[PDB]
């Protein structure tokens, strides 16, 4: 067993418990390394059972997905160069090795991207594009894997994308945006409710910044409002834009940040706290796990603060991740220096955050 | 892009440290900085990939030193081949490389480097699945040749966490590694015709039965070969050292920083002041040591904590060493961002100094 990982991924699977996979250090083994019960308790994990078609098999990223059934899906990027479901897990709690995914001509191994698609179809995306956009795969409401496809580039551009990411939009849309190899935010492309997927367009930008980003992350917002998140290349965290329950996009601005906080951020992350109001977490430039932002129920921004440091642990994490537990509490986890899983911090339903604990070793 | 993380570090033209990383999201190949003989340190930027991989991307970077003294930059490719990314020329310009040549079996994964029989260049999978590979090797006219298969230690053959190279004073390429089992073995040796040969379980250190989760080579008193190892009790270890008769002699714990407490992980080596050898680790509360240092009667010495960087009071989330200017043995660390800093730097005197932020790529 290992205990030390990176490259986090979130989910939910059997009974909603919480689900907190990972790559091993040095070997890049996938590995469930926690997870957490109805009563808030966590328990130590343990390597996924891989494919039979790479049954020794590694990753350089993960990531989790809703499937068929609500079967939590974890899906990597093999060191093989192809794109997998890695594993999958019932609703017993047991997990099952996976499979190759059925990928496109044209499509080179990296990194991917998940959403929840028309009809809950979950799509596998490739999250970094060099040419044209991917979607690897796509599976049907009875679990089964369909072939990929091209997907458009939005209006404009075609320079390629740093990074994709997901989220719903308006009438359960599936939005895919990206930062552009020019720096640019985008909408790349949308998915309506019958499969069929649209070019998108540049998203408007922020409030008084003409610049450039270089990672966005989506979350829900007031309203059912779509909210893409950015970090920007000066270093400051933007909401980039939103998109209201009519399907059309708005400026955002620059996120209101931590009270007495004067660094940058990266590596932002979002989360769903107490009321569903929306919380934006990130790394600053002194190391600190902050919360930079949380959004209330009518839309308007608060600044963060420093996220309650753990028990015993008063160094820097490498990566947040962040997911519903038990009761809907939020859950922050993180990777410290050496790569031990940590609950950073949990938040109650009134919105209150209690310092965490290193979890459970795998 | 200015965060990486997967820092590799080696010298090129006219000895200049060359630092390499991986761009955080995109997985883009970078020189992050260089330094100079005076010790000023210079801003990178993305390496030039190989004309067959001409948008390529790498989830590992190393680094080995090949024909003429050219500095090889060697990747583990998101599509799965093992490459050459680039080389650098002795006037300090880089080149874009080539897929190495594999054998058959070989499956994608992390590259460890040695200098084998007539100095040629060997390109080693770092992590073993079935059987270890040489996975190519380079002649003395800069070509590349398919490796093979390698041998196993005698009668075990459970696979490898991790491989790593070291030469004695012999100057046989030794190869060591970390088993699925936990324990160190010496995997396999080259002999004076090129030839390799089964190895066998390394001594365990005094004090230790137990397993291990990470090794490293050093070189010592009288370039005597050190395997030094992160036990999974956390700890430090001399796992085993070798003689100039080619014998293997057990090791013991490493006298840790006077004062603490915790456990090591993300252990590295370098040569510092004296030639004396260091070795590096992350603590378990996110501190950066020098956990120990040898001195030349063979003697080890407790460490310290790492003189703390200017602007920055956080933790890293890797080290790795090599020495510049002058010799002077240069610690550099990614932040919690992916920033690349110069941790500390240690004088002629094994004095350690505070570093600071390095200069961003371009």
């Amino acid at each position: 067993s290992s205990s030390q990982f990176h490259g986090l991924a979130i989910g939910n699977g059997n009974s909603n418990y919480l689900q907190v996979l990972g790559l091993a250090n040095i070997t890049d083994t996938a590995y469930l390394t926690d997870w957490q019960d109805s009563g808030g308790n966590w328990h130590a994990g343990f390597a996924l059972p891989v494919p039979s078609d790479y049954p020794k098999g590694h990753f350089f990223q993960l990531t989790t997905g809703v499937g068929n059934s609500n079967y939590l899906q974890v899906l990597g990027a093999g060191e093989d160069g192809n794109p997998y479901l890695v594993s999958w897990q019932d609703g017993s709690g047991k997990w099952h090795g996976g499979m190759p995914l059925p990928k496109p001509s044209g499509y080179s191994g990296g990194p991917l991207v998940t959403g929840i698609g028309n009809s809950n179809y979950l799509q596998v995306i490739g999250a970094r594009v060099e040419s044209s956009p991917y979607l690897v795969a796509w599976q049907d409401n009875g679990g089964n894997w369909h072939a990929g496809m091209p997907l458009p580039n939005p209006s404009g551009y075609a320079g390629g994308f740093q990074q994709l990411a997901t989220g719903n939009g308006n009438d359960h849309f599936l939005q895919v945006v990206g930062v552009g190899n020019d720096g640019n935010a985008y909408l790349v492309t949308w998915q309506n409710a019958q499969g069929q997927w649209s070019p998108g367009f540049a998203l408007p930008k922020p409030s008084g910044y003409s610049g450039t980003f270089t990672q966005l992350a989506t979350g829900v917002g007031n309203g059912n409002f779509l909210q893409v998140l950015g970090i920007g290349t000066d270093g400051n965290a933007y909401l980039v834009a939103w998109q209201d329950n009519g399907g059309n996009w708005h400026p955002g601005f620059a996120l209101p940040k931590p009270s007495g906080y004067n660094g940058t951020f990266a590596k932002l992350v979002t989360g769903i706290g107490n009321s569903n109001y929306l919380q934006v977490f990130g790394i600053g430039s002194n190391g600190v796990a902050y919360l930079v932002s949380w959004q209330d129920s009518g839309g308007n921004w608060h600044g963060g603060l420093t996220l309650p440091q753990p028990s015993g642990y008063n160094g820097s994490f490498s990566q947040l991740a962040a997911g519903n537990g038990n009761s809907h509490y939020l859950q922050v986890v993180g990777t410290d220096a050496q790569g031990n899983v940590y609950l950073v911090s949990w938040q109650d339903s009134e919105g209150k955050w209690h310092a965490g604990f290193e979890l459970p070793r795998a």
